[PDB]
C-alpha cells in the first residue's frame, strides 16, 4: 500500500489499543477506589463498635481520584477525533 | 532525513515509550490488588479473632482487576504489531 | 492541508492527549498508594491499641509503587521528544 497509509493506519490502530487500556485503567481505578473506600468504612465501623455502649484517636482515610478516573475515560473518547481519516488523504 | 522517515520514527518512538507505561500501570495496579486484598483479610481476621472464644456484621471486600491488568499487558505486548516497519516504506 | 501535515498534526494531538492520561493516572495512583498505607497504619495502630496495658499475628501491609508512578511522570515529559517538528518536514 502507499507508505501514507502505511502510516496511517498504523497510527489508527495503535491509537484503537491506547483507547482500550485508557478504559481498562479507568476502570481498574474505579474499583480499587470502591473497595479501598469500603475498607476504611469498615474499619471505622469496627473502631466505633468497640466503643459504644453494648483507641480513639484512630480513623481510616477515604480516596477521591473520580477527577483522574473521568479524565481518562473523557481521552479514551476524545481520542476519536485524533485518528487519521484515510479519506482526506488527497491523490 | 525524509519526512516519512522523521514520522515513522517518532511514531515508533513514542508506542515504545507508551508501551513501557502500560507495563508500569499494570505492575501498580496489582501491587495495588495485592495489599489491598492482604489489609482485607488482615481486618476480617482480627473481627474474628474479636469473637472466637479465647461486630458481627463489619466484612472487609476483596479487589478483583486482574481482567484489566491483563488486558493492560496485552495491549503493551500487540502493541509491536503496530510499530512502523521502516523497510516497507518504499521508495 | 498537506497529507504529511494532517498525519503529523493528528500524531501530536494523540500524543499530548496520551502524555494528560499519563499524569492522570500517576496522580490517581499516588493518591491509592497513600490511602491504601494511612489505612493500613491504622489497622495496625488498632491491633497495637488492643493489646498494650491501659490477634498478635496480625499485621497489615504496606503498598510501594513508587518506581511505576515515577516512570509514568518520567514518559509523559520524555513524549514532547517524540513529537513531530512541522517546521522539519522540509519541502
Amino acid at each position: 500500500m502507499e507508505n501514507q497509509k502505511l502510516i496511517a493506519n498504523q497510527f489508527n490502530s495503535a491509537i484503537g489499543k491506547i483507547q482500550d487500556s485508557l478504559s481498562s485503567t479507568a476502570s481498574a481505578l474505579g474499583k480499587l477506589q470502591d473497595v479501598v473506600n469500603q475498607n476504611a468504612q469498615a474499619l471505622n465501623t469496627l473502631v466505633k463498635q468497640l466503643l459504644v455502649p453494648r483507641i480513639s484517636g484512630i480513623n481510616a482515610s477515604v480516596v477521591n481520584i473520580q477527577k483522574e478516573i473521568d479524565r481518562l475515560n473523557e481521552v479514551a473518547k476524545n481520542l476519536n477525533e485524533s485518528l487519521i481519516d484515510l479519506q482526506e488523504l488527497h491523490h
